[PDB]
């Protein structure tokens, strides 16, 4: 295509997927997959768009904590919560009492599951109210010792004991691969508080906070009749909102086992579909709609569930929240384990290297991340890695220290003996100061690793020099 100026990028990402070689191919594209460039991100966003502009395809894969990054869910709103003693003779809409030291909170809770002798089985507190009271007093999300919950005064039966903790903050879930997928959706852990609490496996698509503005909408072939009037529930906040199903649907759910979920953020009807909880069961159009192999299959561009544990009949708002990518600490070798999905020619066709885009990590990272992607060129021999120096180095001080610094680096020498980048591929091209950017997003103007757009440069210009396009100062000229 030119050669097939095929670019590949690996780095942090406001948004997901995670460790995943994703395709890019607009601008506009990547912003709606991986896209504003945070003050943790900016040099990867930058890498990849500044890029585009001479780029026909790109390679991206996002680099996540595996140990830290959440993808919102509807876990991550409840409230700890253990029934100490079940209570005998009790029954199913006694309501529960969450009070602040002998001062009522919340009064909308409710046992929801007892079995043939009362015995508290389930309940479901809403905790709109009490994070609220909480954050108010500095208890949040700890609470435990001035926090209570007791029951109506009172249900027909009695002995029960509910015991409260804190507010869960784990959404309990991260989406990283698919050999992974549904996998992570039904992890002992997790699908054990999907039972706890009484709600559905749907959870956002990607790690990030990105994710806590999604808010599912379910409502079951019972409830959809009625879809005007259905009051559904908001989990786990509470309140009640009028159903909307059967005012988008045409094709309405058809078998007791079919539910229509409308995805929302901001408001925005973002996708709408009806899938169903029993394998085998399809649309007019023998379309496979069982949820676990829809979304199996790039079936959602927002969310990810799984009919594991998915409450009957179940109806209702599922809110969000818990959302978690964090690059925070994204450890360098967390970097090394992204980029290594490209070091096999078996596997990925990949021309060109964006290398340079570390140029703003720590300083160590900077060097010791490029370094070992140096050596995935080296070892496979069909590509160019691309390589660009520390902001350190190169954009604070005059060129006469300068090159000093630079130079130092590239053997060993006076301060960067330790973080050096003294190696030689024939495969090596390094990249020799860092641009100075403007940044549409943020609106700023913001120095940026030159390597990420001359490789953009090179799918160019023959096969894979001529001025850039928007840089608008560089560190050193020329001369």
């Amino acid at each position: 295509n030119n050669s097939t100026g095929t670019a590949a990028l690996a780095g942090k990402f406001q948004w997901g997927p995670a460790f995943q070689i994703k395709q890019v191919t607009n601008e506009v594209d990547l912003v709606n997959t991986f896209g504003q460039p945070t003050a943790e991100t900016a040099d990867y966003f930058m890498s990849a768009m500044n890029f585009l502009q001479y780029g026909n395809d790109l390679r991206v894969v996002r680099a996540v904590d595996r140990d830290t990054a959440k993808n919102s869910s509807p876990i991550a709103g409840n409230i700890e919560y253990t029934i100490s003693t079940p209570g005998s003779n009790y029954a199913v809409g006694d309501k529960i009492t969450v009070k602040y030291v002998s001062d009522d909170i919340e009064t909308e809770g409710k046992i929801t599951e007892v079995d043939a002798d009362g015995k508290i089985k389930k309940i479901n507190i809403p905790t709109a109210k009490i994070i609220a009271k909480a954050k108010e007093v500095g208890e949040y999300p700890t609470l435990g010792s001035n926090w209570t919950a007791e029951i109506s005064s009172s249900s027909s039966g009695l002995a029960a004991v509910i015991t409260l903790g804190k507010i869960i903050t784990d959404s309990g879930i991260l989406l990283a691969e698919i050999e992974n997928a549904e996998a992570a959706m039904t992890a002992v852990d997790f699908q054990a508080n999907l039972k706890k609490y009484g709600i559905p496996g749907v959870v956002a698509l990607y790690p990030g906070e990105l994710g806590d503005k999604i808010e599912i909408e379910i409502v079951s072939k019972a409830d959809y009749a009625k879809g005007a009037s259905a009051l559904l529930p908001i989990y786990p906040g509470g309140g009640t909102r009028a159903s909307t199903a059967k005012a988008v649907f045409g094709y309405g759910p058809q078998t007791d086992s079919q539910y229509a979920i409308i995805v929302r953020r901001n408001d925005a009807i973002v996708q709408s579909v009806v899938l169903s909880t029993k394998r085998g069961g399809k649309d007019i159009y023998d379309s496979n709609i069982y949820i676990d192999d829809f979304f199996a299959k790039g079936g959602s561009e927002y969310i990810f569930a799984t009919a594991q544990n998915w409450p009957e009949g179940f109806s209702g708002i599922l809110t969000l929240s818990g959302g978690l990518s964090s690059n925070a600490e994204v450890t360098a070798g967390d970097l090394m384990e992204a980029w290594d999905f490209f070091a096999d020619r078996e596997s990925v066709d990949v021309q060109l290297f964006i290398a340079g885009s570390c140029a703003g990590e720590s300083l160590e990272t900077a060097s010791t991340v490029q370094k070992h992607v140096v050596s995935i060129g080296d070892v496979r021999q069909d590509c160019l890695v691309l390589c660009s120096p520390p902001r350190e180095t190169v954009v604070g001080i005059p060129v006469t220290r300068a090159v000093d610094n630079l130079v130092n680096w590239r053997t060993a020498a006076g301060s960067y003996t330790d973080n050096n980048f003294n190696i030689s591929s024939t495969y090596a091209a390094i990249d020799g100061n860092y641009k100075y950017q403007y940044d549409k997003y943020n609106d700023v103007n913001r120095w940026v690793p030159l390597a990420a757009d001359i490789a953009g440069l090179c799918a160019r210009t023959d096969n894979v020099r001529g001025q850039i396009l928007n840089v608008i100062k560089l560190a050193i000229e020329t001369p």
